[PDB]
């Protein structure tokens, strides 16, 4: 039903032809700024130019680490323009893992907020980067020799006159996947994998249209964001809403309520994690206080209750559907008129999936495999590793890690992972690294984080540590430890002392016991 795009194709292109249909039309706003679909074609050209100018060429990278607000498709959608690769990142990370990616990408310029101008500055001074300018969006300190503005790098150059002319399948952005150990993975897409899945998921299973104000509390960086509250309303003319803070029940109301832009939304995505929290928040607006026609959901299992609950509440289904990083956006979902709770829906039209038992043949329906999709938007390789690309992707085949069940009436059951990591609100957490940090704590002997289930049925993950014998170790002290230590997104929901862990004659934990209660 979709045809595919030419072999000549730049997306960024496809995106602004076809809204110059509609240049007075409001393309993106945030807290501080807006721009109509014809003010982002400037900008998003000036900024293509402006990045050849500095002598970024065809294919190289550029480092793309900012918060969502207007600058960030001009960011990601000029150098696409231009036929340069951002690679566009979580904005949650350390200076380390900015400095590992600088290295692999081989970045050759990075657009930056000035919120994360200080992670930045540690990534670039640790590390052997090729950084030829840091371009500042919205600095929030002064700026260093040779760094510039972004406002001021756009403004400074005339628009370019044509995009690059690339090819369909020519690798256009990386996002970043992260593995239970070991660096992050660089997933390459190419300028067609977000057409597949602005037309098969966006246009022809969730139908976005013009008249839409799209606002996603997940972020651009993510896969899911970026089709939600870019790719997708770019494709059918929507106006989307941005926002830079941490999505909080209170934050996301307050949009919601059109207290930004002057817009109400209409389409709100997000992770069950962020349901569970606005369906508990004492002001949750009745449906007639917003606009909303479509929740979608993705980012880890939907739990059913909290699709029921939404759905007393509002008289609206939330949608869930799973993708990945690897596979783009989604493909397997509930639909806007066909919603099961407590499965993942049907496989996206556009998309074949298998599940496959431990020796790669067929199950029998009720029976658990591991998933594979076969689709027009998986990511063509991880660069640089051809180990894991032999892993993940076979022969049109991409591995997920997820396990699903398949249903008499062909939907599918989330049945598990295939590989120790959690899934927490979107975010991929290794119970490994987690481990790793307690144990840096003198008064812990040894660590075990398994994924338990909260009172919503979200998975988040749980500690299991063996004091050291001559310290004195609280739990006080072990929150401030893991407050000081991690990130918010990774923080155990609970820690357990306990006297021993259940391991083999090897030392392995016996992880399984712990997740069994024992
Ligand atoms: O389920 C996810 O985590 C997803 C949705 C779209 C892209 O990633």
């Amino acid at each position: 039903a979709v045809t595919p795009p030419p072999e000549k194709f730049n997306f960024a292109e496809h995106l602004l032809q076809t809204n110059r249909v509609r240049p007075d039309k409001t393309a993106f706003v945030d807290d501080i700024s807006s721009l109509s679909f014809a003010q982002l074609e400037a900008q998003t050209r000036q900024l293509a130019a402006a990045l050849r100018a500095i002598g970024v060429k065809r294919e190289e990278r550029v480092l793309l680490l900012m918060l969502d607000g207007t600058d960030w498709p001009v960011a990601f959608l000029g150098a696409i323009y231009a036929g340069i690769v951002p690679v566009a990142v979580n904005t949650l990370l350390t200076a380390d893992d900015y400095a590992y990616m600088l290295e692999h990408s081989r970045a050759q310029a990075v657009l930056v907020s000035g919120a994360l101008h200080p992670v930045l500055k540690a990534a670039l001074t640790k590390s052997d980067h090729e950084v030829q300018r840091v371009i500042v969006s919205r600095p929030a300190a002064p700026l260093e020799p040779g760094e510039v503005d972004f406002a001021e790098f756009v403004g400074a150059h005339a628009p370019l006159e044509k995009p690059a002319a690339t090819q369909a399948d020519d690798p256009a952005f990386w996002l970043y996947s992260s593995g239970s150990t070991g660096r992050p993975k660089g997933v390459v897409h190419t300028h067609a994998n977000p057409y597949w899945t602005s037309e098969l998921y966006g246009r022809n299973t969730l139908h976005l249209r013009e008249d839409d104000v799209c606002f996603s509390a997940a972020k651009l960086f993510f896969a899911y964001g970026l089709g939600n509250a870019l790719t997708f309303p770019m494709t059918v003319g929507a106006t989307t809403l941005l926002m830079g803070e941490r999505p909080t029940p209170d934050a996301v109301f307050k949009r919601w309520l059109g207290g930004v832009g002057g817009v109400k939304p209409t389409v709100f995505y997000g992770a069950p994690t962020g349901y569970a929290g606005m369906l508990a928040a004492p002001n949750l607006p009745s449906r007639d206080q917003v606009a909303l026609r479509l929740a979608s959901s993705a980012g880890e299992a939907l739990p059913a209750e909290i699709g029921q609950r939404f759905q007393r509440h509002f008289g609206l289904d939330i949608v869930d559907g799973i993708g990945s990083t690897e596979m783009l956006h989604i493909f397997l979902s509930n639909l806007p008129d066909r919603v099961r709770y407590g499965t993942t829906g049907w496989p996206v039209p556009g998309y074949q999936i298998e599940l496959r038992g431990d020796g790669g043949g067929p199950v029998a329906d009720g029976e658990p495999g591991d998933l594979y999709i076969h689709g027009p938007s998986s990511a063509t390789m991880y660069w640089g590793n051809r180990a894991k690309s032999r892993d993940t992707f076979q022969g049109g085949w991409t591995k997920s890690g997820d396990k699903y069940v398949r249903n008499d009436d062909g939907s599918y059951t989330y049945a598990g992972r295939t590989d120790d990591m959690l899934k927490v609100s979107g975010i991929y957490v290794s119970p490994f690294e987690i481990e790793a940090t307690l144990v840096q704590h003198p008064g812990v002997l040894e660590a075990a984080v398994v994924g338990v289930a909260d009172e919503h049925g979200l998975t988040k993950p749980k500690a299991y540590v063996v004091p050291r014998p001559g310290q004195t170790l609280s739990e006080t002290e072990l929150k401030t430890f893991i407050k000081d230590r991690l990130a918010p997104y990774k923080y155990p929901r609970s820690t357990v002392f306990v006297a021993e862990l259940p391991k083999t004659a090897t030392g392995k934990i016996q992880r399984f016991k712990l997740r069994e209660g024992v």
